[PDB]
Order: C-alpha cells, then structure tokens, then sequence
C-alpha cells in the first residue's frame, strides 16, 4: 500500500530494502512525499524528520533512497526543504534535526541533496520567552554555532554546494553573533565556551566575508552584537568583546591594542566606536537606560568604560555641583517663603519669592516632563532605581498645583506648599552621589528593606485594624479608644515607645480592654521581633559590598544625562579619544587610551 | 510489586512519602529505564531536542482523585520536616 503509516514505521527501523515498489506508488497515485497524505497529525513533519530522528550509530540507511525516491517523483517542493507547519514547530526542517542530534555525516548527505542552509526555524517554540522554548537564532547555522559543533560549523561555512552566509539572519534580525550573546549566561563554564565560538566565527568571518564588518550588522531593534550584550547585560561576553586583543592574521578584529608594556604596567588603546555617548543608542546610553539586569553596576566598572566615565565625571564635577548649588539657593528661597507665609518691603519681597518659586518650579516641572519625554521607549527602566526622577517631578507638579491654588486663594494651597517644601529638601539627597563618600553610603542604606517593610505592613496592618475596631467596640460601655482613628493611633503609639497602657476604671469591661491591650502588644512584638530576624537573615549574608560599583551607576546615569546640557540648552557633545592608525585594513579608529598598574598579575608572569 | 500495599494499605511509594524518605520517593516517582525494563518506568521520555526534555509521568498512586494518595498523604498524614521538599519535585510540581 505504502500509505504514511507503513512509511514512517518502514524509515525508523532503518532497512532501505523495504521501500521496494514506494516509487510506482507514488508515481501512479501522482503523489508526493512533501503532500500533506505523509505528514505527521497536528504539524508538517516528514517522513525525512521520521528518518533524520531514528539514526543509528550516526546514520540511517534509508536517507539516500529516500531523497532519490523524492527526486525520482518529480516532486516541485524538495522533501529536504520542506518544513513543520503548526504555529509551535513553524519552519522546523530535517536539516535542523539532523544538526540538534550532532550527525556531520547527516548534515553532509543533506547538503549534498541540496538541502537550503538558510530556513529558519521561527514557530513559537523556537522564539525567546518564559514558557517550554530553545531559542538558538532560527538558521541551522546558529544552531551549529550553539550546540558548540565546530565541525559542522565549518561545513556549513565552507561547504562547495550552498555555504552559510554568516550576514544571514533569523526574524528579529539577529545574526550568529547576536544568537551567541542571546544564549551566553555569565558562568564560567557557558561564557567561556561562547567566547571560543564567538571568536572562531569572528575570524572566519575575516576569511569568508573579508570586506564585512559582523560586529557592525544591526538586528531589527538596531544593536550590534556588542550592544546587545549591553541591553541583556551579558558581562561576560560582553566584557570579551569590549577589550578584544589580537595578534597576527587578526589584530584588525581587536578592540584593545596594547601600545607599550613595561614591568607592572601596559599602556592600551581601546576602540570606542559603538561606545562613546556622543553616538546616539550607544553602549553607555544602553546599559544606563535600555537594560533591565541586575548586572548594570558591574558593566560600567569594566576598561575602558570605568576610566571613560571618569574622564567624563571629571569634565561635568562642576556643573553637577552648580546644579546642587542653583537646587539649594531655589530651596533657601522656598523655605524662607513657606516659613513667613501671611495669616490664612517684606511684602513686595514676599511676592517676589512666589514668583521665583513659581519659575523655578515651572523650570523643573519642563526638564523633568523633558526626561520622560527622552526616556518614552524604556520609561521604568529610566526610573527603577532612578526614583528621584519621579521625585523631582511631584515636587515641581505640586510646586505650580500650590501656586496655581494661591492664585485661586483657596486655603488648601498651603499644605501643597509645605508637602512640596518637604519633598524639595528630601530631594536635595539626590546630590550625595558627587562624592565617593556621602555616594557610597546612600548606596549602602537604601536595600531589600523597602521590599520586605511592604509586606509585613500587610500583616502589621490586619493586626492593627483588627484590634482597633475591636476596642473601640468595647470601650464604649461605662461601668481613648473613641473611634477607628484615635484607637489605630493609640494602638499605632505603641510601636514608637509611647504605649499607655492601664487599666481603665470608668469601662464596664476594662478588664477585657487591658487583655485586648496585652494580646495586641504581644502579638505586635511578636511580629516585629519575625520581621527584624527576617531582615537579618536575606541582609546579613557576608556577600562583598556592591556599593562602589552601584554608585559608579549613579555617576554614569547623571554623567549621560549632563552630557545632553538642559532642556532649553541642548549641549554640543565633544568626542573621547583621539582618532589614531592601529593597523591597515588604513585602520584609523577613535581609540581611547588606558595606563594600568598591576604589580599583583604581573608578578604571575615573571 | 509496587502495588503491594501492607496493613495501613500503603504501596512502596506511598510508605516513602508518610516515612518523608525523598532521595527513594524522588527515585521511585521520577524512575526511567530502557530496553527489557521499561514497563518498570514512571517516566518515560517523549522527545528531546537540545536543552528541553518532554516527558510523560505515570499518576498512578499519585493524582488526588485516588483515595489516600501520595499528595493526600504529604499533605496531611507525613509527619517529617521534608514535606515542602515533596511537593516541588516533579511531576508533584506542574500537577
Ligand atoms: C529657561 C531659561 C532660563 C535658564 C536659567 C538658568 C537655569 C539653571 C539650571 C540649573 O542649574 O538647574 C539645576 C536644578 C536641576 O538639577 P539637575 O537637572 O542637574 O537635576 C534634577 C534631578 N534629576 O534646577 C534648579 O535648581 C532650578 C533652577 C531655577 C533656580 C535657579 C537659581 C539660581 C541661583 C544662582
Ligand atoms: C613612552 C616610553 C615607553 N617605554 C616604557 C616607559 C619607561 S619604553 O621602554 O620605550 C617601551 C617599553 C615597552 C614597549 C613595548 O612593549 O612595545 C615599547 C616601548
Ligand atoms: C513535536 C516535535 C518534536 N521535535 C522537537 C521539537 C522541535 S522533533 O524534532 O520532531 C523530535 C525530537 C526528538 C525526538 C526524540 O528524541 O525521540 C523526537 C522528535
């Protein structure tokens, strides 16, 4: 008969011999083998997926009849290029089965019958996302490159009948390089073995696609291979790539050039073309302000990155303290206008300290609209751990909302007045950044606390509740505790040290009050007792402070922002480095020079 | 033989969630073999294909529509510290 079910149970026992009479078959229904008759329920695939899948000792037998069989049938879609059709498995080919279960002597029988090296695998389940998926680009290719086979990444390179184009690229644009970086994860064992692939495929690149630069190839959201190392926060790869050095055949493909080396010291050129912020998307730009990682803090205290933004912080020191200086002199002027406010020359200087209240809060009420205007396309990530931003914002909003109701002369301008007064000084805390000192400490502080302090308000807040409607229903019989309000606070008292806690004489039950009373405080300290031991216990863990290098962030978020000038002064941005000749390639690059000391590596090498 | 029940009704791998024994309950549940001994399986692996696995587990004495169920019994007859150790192991898990 040889219908599906005898063709698939015949390919998967692996003996050609019993596909005799498959061809008259075929040819006097008028059939194929790519017809929708021989393909698996639910999907597209093959009697060659069936075949590719059931390989013995790295071959099976029946793959070269089988394709003869399909090339004998006249077939006008090829059974080697035919592909899954259902949205998980979607472009899924025997090709890119047949390298997933490592056979070379597969991926050549394949080739050989002219299977297309450039199908992307692109359903569903080879996409990036939280559920069941293996993303390795969509190309067979990348997924050579992936499953770490240089073998069969030098046949698909280099192979005569169809060689893989390393400029070629899966549906979000991303190339091998970019499928690399995708699929880095910053152990030592995975990025270690990524950079070695990496590598190898950057210097075939130089022999295969000699006028091509990879690394300067953008996928569909822009990002070179470097730039999405910075954007996923990959630091491994990400710090190969950016301080890259070779020798030989392949110097042009160095990012850092050693210049001079002597005793403990080497002095290094680093190439900033992707990276320096006078280039808009830039890496700097990316890892303040596009990338989401915990690992921001350790990128930007990499060379040449760390020396560069020194370089930079050290340009705009002083603008930053005339910044602080003009928010002091605005907030002296706020405070010496909210404290003298009227009964709701002393008066003629009194409106002229509203109205430069009003201009100064109109001012940073328009930079502030203007950062979130810049920031649109990563809005929480330009405020995660920026919250000032938002900070800025509600002082200046409630700064023009206060004078706004001071011209309308309703009463209820000067609590605005005096909440925007206390979240101006509040604000003047963003500034202890310009010092390593003051810097690092509001790194140190501000922790894992406000995660958890919101958690167990949730159950400090059952119990108080819980027990203040309690007491106020109790204490209303004669032989404090007034109302939900005044209970909650007299019962708020108690975790401030202020407790007053008695035996009533005038209540009926006052022996009950003074239970409720003891319960409450009890189970109270209790609770707080849990959450300080809780606390301890995720904080207290001996992990190496991080505060240097997360207030070295600060730095480069307030740097990249300064840079740009204000919102009614757009600055010109002069360029780092010096445009200097590393090699032929001539190679002329604008390379930023790094001096280090290193007595305690060096020693290593003598 | 592992439908064997002794006299408080409880198979091999139900006595190892009640005793709370999870490297033999872990074993048992998750157990895997090929060629001659593969009807000794509780798991059996559907496909593979480069870090993902789709395998198929055997509920048997396990799904909470049984009467005394080994979830029945982690959660209210085991008596050990491991009972939060049970029920993150797979298929325990995603059921
Ligand atoms: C529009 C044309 C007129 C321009 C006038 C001059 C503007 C100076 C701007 C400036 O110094 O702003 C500092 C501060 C905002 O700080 P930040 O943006 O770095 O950080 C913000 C947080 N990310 O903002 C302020 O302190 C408010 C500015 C108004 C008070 C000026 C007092 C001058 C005393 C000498
Ligand atoms: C600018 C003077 C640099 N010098 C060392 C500082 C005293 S140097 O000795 O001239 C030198 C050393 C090493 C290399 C090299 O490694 O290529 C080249 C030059
Ligand atoms: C439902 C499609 C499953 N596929 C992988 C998902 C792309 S598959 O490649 O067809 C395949 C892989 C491996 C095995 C096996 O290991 O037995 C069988 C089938």
């Amino acid at each position: 008969r040889f219908d599906r079910d005898r063709l698939f149970s015949v390919v998967s026992r692996g003996v050609p011999e019993e596909l005799t009479g498959l061809l008259e078959y075929l040819r006097w229904n008028s059939k194929y083998l790519t017809d929708s008759a021989y393909t698996e329920g639910s999907t597209g695939k093959t009697c060659l997926m069936k075949a590719v899948l059931n390989l013995q000792d790295g071959v099976n037998a029946c793959i070269m009849p089988l394709l003869q069989i399909d090339k004998d049938s006249g077939n006008p879609k090829l059974l080697v290029n035919a592909q899954c059709t259902d949205e998980f498995y979607q472009g899924h080919s025997a090709l890119h089965i047949a390298i997933e279960k490592r056979s070379l002597q597969c991926v050549k029988l394949l080739v050989e019958n002219g299977a297309d090296v450039h199908l992307r695998a692109c359903g569903r389940f080879f996409q990036k996302h939280q559920g069941t998926c293996f993303y390795f680009g969509e190309l067979p290719l990348s997924l050579a490159a992936c499953t770490k086979q240089w073998d069969v990444v030098t046949y698909l390179l280099e192979n005569p009948h169809q060689p893989a184009s390393l400029e070629a690229t899966d549906s979000l644009g991303n190339t091998v390089l970019h499928a690399l970086v995708m699929i880095a994860d910053n152990s030592p064992e995975n990025s270690a073995l990524v950079i070695h692939m990496y590598d190898g495929l950057l210097q075939m690149g130089a022999r295969l696609c000699p006028t091509v630069q990879l690394e300067e190839i953008s996928n569909h959201q822009g990002l070179t291979p470097l730039k999405l190392a910075a954007k996923e926060g990959k630091i491994e790869i990400f710090r190969h790539i950016l301080q890259r050095e070779f020798s030989g055949p392949y110097q042009p493909l160095s990012r850092k050039f050693t210049e001079w080396c002597y005793g403990p010291v080497r002095v290094s050129l680093y190439d900033l073309s992707s990276v320096d912020s006078w280039e808009k998307n830039s890496v700097l730009e990316i890892i303040a302000f596009h990338c989401k990682s915990p690992n921001r803090h350790r990128m930007v205290v990499l060379e040449p990155l760390n020396k560069l933004l020194q370089e930079k912080w050290d340009r705009l020191v002083s603008r930053f303290f005339f910044n602080f200086a003009c928010y002091l002199v605005y907030m002296f002027i706020f405070t010496v206008v909210a404290y003298h406010q009227p009964s709701l020359f002393g008066e003629s200087m009194l409106l002229l300290g509203h109205i430069l209240i009003l201009l100064g809060g109109i001012y940073l009420l328009l930079g502030q609209l203007w950062y979130f205007w810049r920031r649109r396309l990563f809005i929480w990530i330009s405020f995660m751990d920026s919250y000032f931003e938002i900070l800025f914002l509600l002082q200046a909003l409630l700064t023009v909302l206060s004078q706004v109701l001071r011209f309308m002369e309703t009463e209820w301008y000067l609590p605005l007045l005096v909440l925007s007064l206390v979240l101006g000084w509040l604000n003047l805390l963003y500034y202890t950044r310009g010092f390593q000192h003051t810097g690092i400490y509001s790194v140190m502080i501000q922790k894992v606390i406000l995660r958890d302090l919101l958690r167990f308000l949730l159950v400090y807040l059952v119990f108080l509740f819980g027990f203040a409607v309690a007491l106020v229903s109790l204490s209303r019989e004669a032989r404090p505790y007034r109302s939900i309000l005044d209970a909650s606070l007299e019962l708020f008292k108690f975790t401030i040290g202020m407790g007053e806690l008695a035996f009533q004489e005038q209540l009926r039950f006052r022996g009950v009050v003074l239970l409720l009373l003891l319960a409450y405080v009890l189970l109270t300290y209790v609770l707080l007792l849990n959450m300080l031991i809780a606390l301890m216990s995720e904080t207290v863990n001996h992990v190496a402070d991080n505060s240097w290098s997360i207030w070295k962030l600060q730095k480069a978020i307030s740097v990249l922002e300064m840079e740009n000038g204000y919102w009614w002064c757009r600055r010109k941005k002069h360029r780092e480095g010096r445009l200097l000749k590393v090699g032929t390639r001539p190679d002329e690059r604008w390379c930023f020079r790094v001096e280090e000391v290193n007595w305690a590596a060096w020693e290593k090498t003598l």
